[PDB]
């Protein structure tokens, strides 16, 4: 619990079942990936509104009674080839027959085609308006089949290829479905751009991190298994709840980079351990206990940064939140299962194949350390003046402007609105529902119209307020229930939406009738309102949880307050820049996008994403500084320690992430660029300004005060392993007299009492040793003290031996215990026989000594104990004893049994 206890268990478990683990998980990830390629046909485009808003309710009631509008499904501009005019009866007949053929061949997809071209001899002003007055252009409407927008789009995409060939191909398709097909079509382009531009780029970066093919390929394989598995999970999620189109690229944009970053960290750690002298099995466990632990905790931070998005009612954000959680969790799991097992099978062979086969930063901190205010105050001000273009943001819905200005589908729509003005409308609606269920009378309608005319700001083309707020059209999909009537009118200024909606909702409905104010402006504004109405609580929950987790990771009261400061800074600065780029349009001409109002759900998402990004990177950096301090370093040093060995990893992690996000800034979908850029900025801001400058400078405000909590701080007693626990394993611990392998009476930790066959003689010796009537039984304490005096005796003899005193003096405390261990087992004169091996140890040639000692007869008679001691010589840690193989069936009394 709250301890490496379980990571230690899994670290050794994953090695032991390295074949089973690596087989099952790859099977599941590949199996899921195969199952996850059908996700593309089970995704939705809906989820940008508030399902519980009055505007959505108005739409449901409206569509129920009057029928959903299908006149906007497909709009098609027809233009006669040889500067001919639409009045040409011959041209009229060929095109008409072409249109009838498409409808005849696709009646499951198409309702029919409607337009002036169907009745050129009409007196209808609107129908006659479906042709330009130069008679060079005319448009038709092509209503499609389907009971929801996803089904309708699929029906469009079915008939689109043949529909595009009408009029010799000179037919321009616009409206909802051609635009929706183009907007959702951006997904595949971004995926393919990642698969071709981002993947080899990541491969190169990885190959410049490790000098080896295998070591560089492993993180890439993990990312690929993560994407496959995550998409399979999202496909499973689709069986229960709607999954948005935008969830698929998020898996690749965010999941892939994070997964590879995880793999990079763990493989890198595994190599450290190998180089430190630990064998494969131990290296695997130590990697999981440290890096695996860091990865899992990283996943928790990101999940905790994503969950608050579920407070938002937009299905768009919910799907994405599910996608992030599924990606990050799977990434963390894979890095400590498949990857660990792979390293457990490969071992040092992760560096077997190198480049041949397919072919004082450290004082810079000090500068700012000495000069904290020389760097902090300017940056602290600069990143605030970057927040000032965050006070100038606009919010809108989805339009053709989300596509680049040179996009053919966008331009077709823009030509339609140019050639045929007035046809495209976004009116506010007054949806009236009578509660009794009885018909709504003309008196009640005239009542509502009057109260609507009270509100100003609505269009009036016919210059007569009697012809304002006309009744919504009805089709054959409508129930025509008399208890529901809908009147509607458009705004003169669309930026008056939020205000005019309230005024309409301020009116008083007549005769007990529920009035629902709807329309696309209402849907957008209600969604905008819903998101900022809940943003504070989401922000509170976000900040609190991330701070609470940092209370646990740091053990400080100030540092989490400090990091919150930093994230809120790098957030507001980043979002201020994004607003400067996408709202004000700085960079628009260069990156070929249109300056426009943002989308409110993308703000909630980018807040969570930037926050979790800032928190995760600072936790890893700071947590280590903390470890150095506990290790005994100085405030200024602990910081130096921290920054320097997180350095190469953080930059290597930020870079790979930047590559992936960099592939997505080229997306034709403008909100995708907004997201990908938000990544790059906050990433760059943390990999440099925050980490290398602000943090250390804003860590010097004080020496020893940032580390402070009451006695509600980590105990970290550390059960500092000692020589007592060491030989307790090798020689046993018995509190009652027993016979060892030679049949001699022994007690405690291998302490010979006597060679007499008499038990009472041994009890005699024990009573004189402990200083009381023991009756053959001692306490653990008495055994420990007894053991100590034996250790002192062994040391005195070692220091008395001229063959052992030099090597003993040269050794660290841990390796000294290993030498004492040998003296206990075979005696000083025995240990002094290893003249060459002792010389190697004295020269700190750990590997050579370890190799040489294994060739001994001592290793032959007692391999398990010898390997334990030898490993201790190789690494200089207690690792060989803190985790050892069970058994130890034979106990034997040691040399240097001290007597009173
Ligand atoms: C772990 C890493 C890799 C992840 C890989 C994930 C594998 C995905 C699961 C394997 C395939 C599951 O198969 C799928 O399961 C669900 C069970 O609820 C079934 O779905 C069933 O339950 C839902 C519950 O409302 C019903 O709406 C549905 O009509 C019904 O058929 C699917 O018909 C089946 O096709
Ligand atoms: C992502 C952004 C999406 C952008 C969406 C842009 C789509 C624009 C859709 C334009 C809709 C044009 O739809 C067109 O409207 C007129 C009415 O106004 C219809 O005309 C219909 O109503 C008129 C009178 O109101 C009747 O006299 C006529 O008999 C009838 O056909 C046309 O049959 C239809 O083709
Ligand atoms: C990256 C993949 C993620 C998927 C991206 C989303 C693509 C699908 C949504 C594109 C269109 C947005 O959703 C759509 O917006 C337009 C206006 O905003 C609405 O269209 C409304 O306004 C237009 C004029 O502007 C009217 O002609 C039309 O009668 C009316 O319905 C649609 O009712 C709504 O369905
Ligand atoms: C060890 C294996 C390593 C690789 C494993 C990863 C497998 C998954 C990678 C590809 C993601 C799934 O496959 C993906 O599915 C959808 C539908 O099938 C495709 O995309 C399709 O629908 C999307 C939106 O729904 C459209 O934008 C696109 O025009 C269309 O082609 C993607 O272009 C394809 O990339
Ligand atoms: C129960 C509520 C809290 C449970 C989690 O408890 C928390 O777990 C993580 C990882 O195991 C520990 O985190 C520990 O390892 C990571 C690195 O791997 C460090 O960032 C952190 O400084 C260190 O303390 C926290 O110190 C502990 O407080
Ligand atoms: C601390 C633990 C961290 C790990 C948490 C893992 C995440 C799992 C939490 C799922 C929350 C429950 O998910 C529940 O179903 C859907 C999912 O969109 C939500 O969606 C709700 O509104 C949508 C509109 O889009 C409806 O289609 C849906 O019928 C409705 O349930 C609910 O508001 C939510 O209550
Ligand atoms: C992690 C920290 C998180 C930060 C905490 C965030 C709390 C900030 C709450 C501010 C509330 C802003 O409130 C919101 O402002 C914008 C304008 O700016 C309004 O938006 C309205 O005005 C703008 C400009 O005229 C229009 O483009 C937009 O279509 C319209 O809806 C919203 O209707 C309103 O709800
Ligand atoms: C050939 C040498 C390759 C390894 O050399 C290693 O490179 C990384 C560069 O990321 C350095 O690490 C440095 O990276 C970035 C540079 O932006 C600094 O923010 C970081 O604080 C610093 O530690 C290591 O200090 C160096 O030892
Ligand atoms: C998607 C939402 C809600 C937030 C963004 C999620 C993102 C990118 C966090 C940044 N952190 C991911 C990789 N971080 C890397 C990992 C390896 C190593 C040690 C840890 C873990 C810290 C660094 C260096
Ligand atoms: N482990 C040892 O020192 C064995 N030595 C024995 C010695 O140094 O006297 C022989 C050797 O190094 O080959
Ligand atoms: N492990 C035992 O029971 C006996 N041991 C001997 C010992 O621990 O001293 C054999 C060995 O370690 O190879």
């Amino acid at each position: 619990f709250q301890s490496n206890a379980m990571f230690a268990w899994w670290g050794r478990t994953v090695y032991q079942f390295r074949y089973i683990v690596i087989g099952v998980m790859v099977a599941l990830c590949l199996g899921g990936g195969v199952y996850g390629i059908s996700l593309g046909n089970h995704v939705t485009q809906s989820g940008f509104y508030d399902e519980g808003s009055q505007s959505v309710a108005a739409s449901l009631i409206g569509d129920e009674v009057y029928g959903r509008d299908r006149t906007s499904h497909v709009v098609a501009i027809l233009t006669p080839p040889d500067d001919k005019k639409v009045t040409d009866k011959a041209w009229q007949k060929k095109v008409t027959e072409e249109l009838d053929q498409v409808v005849k061949d696709h009646e499951d997809q198409i309702v029919g085609w409607v337009g002036w071209l169907k009745a050129p001899d009409t007196t209808d002003p609107t129908v006659s308006a479906m042709k330009t007055q130069d008679l060079r252009h005319t448009f038709i409407s092509i209503p499609l089949q389907g009971d929801d927008d996803d089904e309708i789009l699929k029906n469009y995409q079915v008939v689109e290829p043949e529909l595009q060939q009408v009029n010799g191909g000179d037919i321009r398709l616009a409206g909802l479905n051609p635009l929706a097909s183009e907007l959702t079509g951006t997904i595949g382009e971004d995926q393919k751009r990642a698969e071709v531009a981002a993947i080899p780029l990541v491969a190169v970066v990885l190959f410049f991190v490790f000098g080896t093919v295998i070591a560089a390929a492993l993180p890439a394989i993990i990312g690929g298994l993560a994407i496959a598995g995550a998409l399979g999970i999202m496909r499973l999620v689709a069986e229960f709840t709607p999954v948005h189109f935008f969830a698929q690229p998020v898996v690749t944009l965010i999941g892939l980079g994070i997964a590879i970053d995880y793999g990079l960290f763990i493989v890198s750690r595994f190599r450290e351990e190998i180089a430190e002298g630990y064998d494969t099995e131990a290296a695997v466990r130590r990697t999981v206990m440290t890096s695996g632990r860091t990865v899992v905790f990283s996943a928790v931070i990101i999940v905790a940064s994503s969950v608050p998005l579920l407070l938002f009612p937009q299905g768009f954000l919910k799907s994405i939140t599910y996608a992030i959680i599924a990606s990050v969790m799977l990434a963390a799991i894979l890095s400590i299962t498949v990857l660990a097992a792979a390293l457990a099978i490969l071992g040092p062979r992760v560096d077997a194949l190198g480049v041949t086969t397919l072919l004082f930063w450290g004082r810079l901190v000090n500068v700012v350390m000495k000069r904290p205010i020389a760097f902090a105050a300017p940056i602290l001000v600069v990143m605030v003046l970057l927040i000032i273009p965050l006070g100038q943001l606009s919010l809108g819905g989805i339009s053709e402007k989300y596509l680049p200005p040179d996009n053919a589908v966008r331009q077709s729509q823009e030509q339609f609105d140019k050639l045929f003005p007035g046809f495209r409308t976004e009116p506010l609606t007054l949806v009236m529902k009578r509660e009794d269920g009885e018909p709504i009378t003309d008196a009640q309608i005239a009542d509502m119209r009057a109260k609507a005319l009270t509100v100003s700001g609505f269009t009036d083309p016919d210059n007569d307020p009697e012809k304002m707020w006309k009744e919504r059209p009805a089709n054959d999909s409508g129930s025509k229930d008399p208890s529901v009537r809908v009147i509607q009118n458009g705004l003169e200024n669309r930026n008056d939406a939020a205000k005019k909606i309230d005024e309409l909702r301020a009116l008083q409905p007549p005769h007990g009738i529920e009035v629902f104010v709807g329309g696309t402006p209402a849907l957008e504004q209600d969604s905008i309102h819903s998101l900022f109405d809940k943003l504070p609580l989401m922000a509170l929950i976000l900040i609190v949880t991330t701070t609470v987790l940092m209370f646990l990771a740091f053990g400080s009261v100030v540092l989490p307050i400090k990091a919150a400061l930093m994230s809120a800074l790098t957030l507001g600065s980043t979002m201020g820049i994004l607003t400067w780029m996408f709202v004000d349009g700085h960079g628009s001409g260069l990156m070929n996008y249109t300056p426009q109002p943002l989308m409110a759900p993308m703000i909630g998402l980018i807040i969570a994403v930037i926050w979790g990004l800032s928190t995760d990177y600072e936790v890893f950096l700071v947590s280590r500084m903390v470890e150095a301090r506990e290790r005994g370093m100085s405030t200024a040093e602990a910081i130096r320690i921290g920054t320097a060995t997180t350095g190469r990893l953080i930059t290597g992690a930020a870079l790979i992430l930047a590559v992936v996000a960099g592939a997505f800034v080229f997306s034709d979908l403008v909100m995708m660029k907004y997201l990908a850029f938000g990544l790059l900025i906050a990433l760059l801001l943390d990999a440099t300004i925050i980490r290398m400058f602000l943090v250390p400078a804003v860590m010097k405000l004080l020496g020893d005060d940032c580390w402070w909590a009451p006695r509600w701080m980590k105990r970290v007693q550390e059960k500092e392993f000692n020589i007592f626990e060491m030989l307790r394993i090798d020689e046993g611990l018995r509190l009652k007299i027993y016979k060892d392998t030679e049949g001699y009476y022994t007690i405690g930790i291998g302490h010979l009492l006597t060679k007499s066959p008499s038990l009472n003689a041994a009890k005699s010796e024990l009573d004189k040793a402990i200083g009381r009537n023991t009756n053959g039984v001692i306490t653990k304490d008495e055994a420990e003290k007894l053991f100590n005096q034996d250790v002192d005796a062994a040391v005195r003899g070692i220091l008395r031996n001229a063959k052992l005193k030099p090597v003993y003096d040269s050794l660290d405390a841990v390796r000294r215990a290993a030498l004492i261990n040998m003296v206990f087992q075979m005696g000083e004169t025995g240990v002094a026989g290893f003249t060459n091996s002792l010389r190697m140890l004295q020269q700190k040639r750990w590997d050579e000594a370890a190799v040489n000692l294994a060739k001994s007869r001592w290793y032959n008679q007692t391999p398990n104990r010898a390997k334990r001691v030898i490993t201790t010589f190789r690494t200089g840690t207690w690792d060989a004893y803190e985790f050892h193989l069970g058994g130890i069936k034979a106990f034997h009394h040691h040399h240097h049994h001290h007597h009173h």
